């Protein structure tokens, strides 16, 4: 009766679970100790100059990375909020999450329209949110006085929503001292201990064994001596539950779905945050942040491209979710509500992509014969010509209101009138339904 | 003055030392915290549905493991009889050896014909019955606050026995939680940590230092991360302990003898219980058990074989021998002790058996010019035809009390006459004599 | 900013360092707890029959060693000393260094002629003169209660020295009971665990962030499963301190200099004691220890064959710098102050050696344009031969005090005056100068 065995071989069985292509949309959670100081300078996204990205990093749970270095905007902001002898190890006593209320964030992320939740259990400055026996530095012990990670689980799988967990198998700065100034730092500024690699293992497995959660969401590689140990790991993993799943960011053989930071035959998952970095910035304002019509944008974008959307919230180390951001995530799940049945369990079509002769853009999902035709926009106008489609019979009609539509084969082109009528009762998107 | 060196081509220079090969018998014993329950269902020996083996586990030993599976006898068992809130670690607390007495062990041991007796220092439940100063789960500091171990090495050794130790490298549930259930599990339920490689490896070590046992006897394979660890180990051990030697279940390229559970040209060892369990089970009578005179038959076919015999001992917790296996002992020592000549100290013939046209099986033993014939029970009748075999000259007499015996080849075959008055001095096995 | 990567293909554009060359002598110091008892058996150098040397052994540090073997004199001598009751540990509390002055030490270094100075921080014995936090078997928790390292470290630098560490990255016998009897030993007598190997990486790595010295000294190879750590550090070490030296005593692809302790186009360094020892031997006088004479000879020999001089020193477990010692050392330092130009700062010339018919050995050093002519000793006699050798044109001088000197070449030879007036103004070497 177990079906998996350890070695990549005979992992490759395990295929992307059908849950998770048909999510489509899922919420990241970067919420640490550095979520209290909170505090970044918004630079910008990634390809920002990476020569100084280190040095100005808008990623603000990179927040001790940042204060290692003396030169830093961070230093200057920390000596002048804390003192110079105020280390970062402390924050876990002013991490208190005071006002968190668990079930207040799965509903949250519910309404968004979010199918799953992926919060980190141990980040780089490695101060775990479970009570984990092989550190004292989490959230148990400290702050909280807390196990945050199973707190969250409950609340999530309670809404109904699967629950995932990221883990920074990659970096750990409680084995290093130096920072990473340059990204070729990043290729020996390392744990490197067999220890280190016995750490990941054993806190995974704990993880495994706590929370059995749905993915397994690992940061900046697996430790090279480690690495031999994931084969036993997954299988351990999908043994126990077969619709787990795993991503890319191990450095072995075996994976479920790729991720990105910036048409397929495999699955993978586009992550960013709602603003620049993806643990609280209080820098941050809504000239840094993506609007609800972004969003929704990016969504059909990824989903039409085969992929799933993991929008990232940095919670206050209060464990309040900020206004900006809970209005933004409310939005999307009001467009959602709306437009769901065109994006969740859909697939790709025979082309993602296609644009009008006024230049807005179209993405393409599939839901069996139903072919849904999603504008990023709406036309100001009844006559739409979609550039380069055909389409040689059936019925095209209106998403939303099912109304049928007049249409046909202008040469390369495709001609549709939608009436003003129709057009006015849609929301940042008109969606069409062929068959 | 070292002779060996830490590399494979090496160590192979040792071979099997002459004392062991002599030996014949040995004993094994089985004696763990997992006595104090002594329970397990009495399904069968290797070879029971293996589907289900791990479910119905016969091996008391493997209590823990069982008591994992919810579904398993073990644990109603365990609940009815102790509750669900007692977990198996408390078991240290109950094992208070009160009888323990290891000379009287000792001492039984040598009236059973044993030369050598292997205690586990630690079984799969990571259990040591030692003051290991590598984990406080150990004997000194839990229940019987003694080290059984080395007061046992005291009491073999001054009996004038050669005293060896078990080792379970391969498995040790104080580092694992899930349970085996099926054969598979076993090649990704381990430690896999280098942690637990350096755990064994200091271990064995430390069972070096602390008592040079005669023999080094590793269960379930060695951790793959400590397999190199081996060499140093094993050129350690025999430049300190010559006379040393080492078993076949390391999972590396040397070993002193090889084991069986269920003529060649290397040393072997058969394993097996008086039961069908190692370690104490209540639920056994004599039913499970073998007899003297199987045992017997047992001990003179594995010799006959170039082997020898490590036969089970599993006492209770209290650390008394349950009557059932005593009597067996002592039974199987009276026979050894009429007829030791034809075991210890023997060689395989040019054939190990043959067999009677009445049916009864027969098995030979050399030394030097004298070759036994040992018969696996006592014909009832003067004329004795033995199938495919022939003499050529010499003299053939009965082993008990020399009387010369007539025969002759008659084709094939050759006829013996065996008066009924030497038959009916004999036990369990008539035994003759030729030059 | 980085410029060294971490594989030994990049780490091989890191030469050694201009200071390092230019350096020509350092001061070496074993101090330890073995300085306590400070004895050994002044038995000879390498090349005393290696077969008894561990038993009869003349290096003092290795007390615990010899300590451990029973049959040995050590054994004898602290039985008899100390008692049997006294563990070699113990040594940790009677070493209080009640009179260190760490000032005085970098100041006696100083006016030797040293210009950089390498103490054991931690040996064979594995006792760490720094508030090391991988181990309580330091100088900070036991007898001195001090930081050693870094205290010496700061005197040192102080005076305007270079300070690097030693380091016993191959043996610890903190890890191991058996002693080292023979040299095969060493291939299997080791730590082994990778535990250790962690220990070792951590350690050396605390030493770099804590002091960051200007050499990387390593006794005894590196554990083979730390080997690869090893490009993870020396890149980190170069990235922070790009004028730092490593040795060549890792069993690693790199170094920055050999290793000697019996023309080259490498850099390479001959490493010897004063005496028969490193560690303080009480059983040391005059006739063990060579003398000031001997010293320079040394010194220029190894200086004209392109190495630098580690001259050891081994204090008393008081702190104190056994007058031996010292008196050897301002002896040296004051032909040093003589005749320095001729050595600190040279190059290898085009051969290193000649000699005269009288037998009288002489060396070259090179400095641009000026050959250095040093005699191994002052000839009585104005008229000088050199064997094999001639001179095309330019200016003879002599080098202490300028005046110019008559020469021709003679066939082969080159003859040169030297007046009796300037011959007697020179200090255990004629040293002359050409252009
Ligand atoms: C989700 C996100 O992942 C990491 O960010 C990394 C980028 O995604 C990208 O892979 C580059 C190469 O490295 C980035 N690291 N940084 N800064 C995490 O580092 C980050 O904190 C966040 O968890
Ligand atoms: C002596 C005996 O050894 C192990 O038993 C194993 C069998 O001998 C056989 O090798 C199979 C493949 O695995 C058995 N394990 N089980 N159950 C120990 O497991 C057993 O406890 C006992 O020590
Ligand atoms: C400086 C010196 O190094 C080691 O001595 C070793 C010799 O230099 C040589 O390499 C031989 C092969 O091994 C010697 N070891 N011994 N004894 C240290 O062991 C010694 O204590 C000292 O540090």
């Amino acid at each position: 009766k177990p079906r998996y065995k350890p070695d990549w071989e005979s992992l490759r069985e395990h295929t992307v679970p059908k849950w998770f292509d048909k999510a489509k949309f899922g919420i990241f959670i970067h919420w640490g100790i550095y979520s209290v100081p909170g505090w970044a300078t918004p630079t910008g996204e990634l390809g920002v100059p990476m020569d100084a990205w280190f040095f100005q990093n808008p990623y603000a749970e990179w927040y001790e990375n940042s204060l290692r270095i003396k030169e830093s905007p961070t230093w200057e902001y920390h000596v002048k909020t804390y003192g110079e002898n105020f280390e970062y190890e402390k924050f876990a006593d002013l991490f208190t999450a005071e006002k968190w209320d668990p079930q207040e964030w799965a509903d949250l992320f519910k309404k968004a329209g979010a199918k799953y939740v992926i919060p980190t259990t141990k980040h780089h400055d490695g101060f775990c949110l479970w009570g984990t026996k092989y550190t004292d530095f989490n959230s148990v012990k400290r702050g909280p006085k807390r196990d945050l990670v199973g707190d969250l689980a409950k609340a999530v799988r309670e809404a109904g929503l699967r629950f995932g967990v990221y883990y920074s198998g990659g970096l750990d700065w409680r084995f290093t001292t130096e920072p990473i100034r340059y990204p070729e730092d990043l290729s020996y500024i390392r744990p490197n201990t067999y220890e280190y690699a016995d750490y990941a293992y054993k806190q995974v497995m704990e993880l495994v064994d706590l929370y059995l959660p749905d993915v397994l969401w690992n940061g900046m590689g697996w430790p090279e001596k480690g690495k031999e140990d994931l084969k036993y790991l997954f299988a351990y993993y999908y043994n126990k539950h077969p619709e787990g799943s795993v991503n890319d960011r191990w450095g072995v053989p075996h994976w479920d779905f790729k991720t990105a930071e910036y048409l397929p035959g495999y699955k993978w998952e586009f992550t960013r945050g709602i603003g620049l970095s993806f643990g609280y910035n209080r820098n941050e304002g809504p000239e840094h942040m993506l609007s609800v019509e972004q969003l929704v944008y990016t969504l059909v974008d990824v989903v039409s491209k085969g992929g799933n959307l993991l929008l990232n919230v940095g919670p206050k180390g209060d464990g309040t979710i900020p206004d900006l951001q809970k209005e933004r995530l409310l939005g999307l799940g009001e467009w959602l509500r709306k437009y769901g049945d065109a994006i969740y369990g859909t697939s790709v079509w025979e082309r993602c992509c296609a644009k009008t002769e006024d230049g807005t853009e179209i993405r393409f999902t599939r839901k069996c014969n139903r072919i849904f035709v999603i504008f990023l926009g709406i036309p100001t106008g009844e006559k739409i010509v979609i550039e380069d489609l055909n389409l040689s019979a059936g019925t095209v009609r209106h998403f939303l209101t099912g109304e049928r539509l007049s249409f046909k084969n202008v040469g390369k082109n495709l001609e549709i009138t939608v009436p003003k009528k129709l057009l006015e009762t849609d929301s940042i998107t008109l969606v069409l339904e062929a068959v």
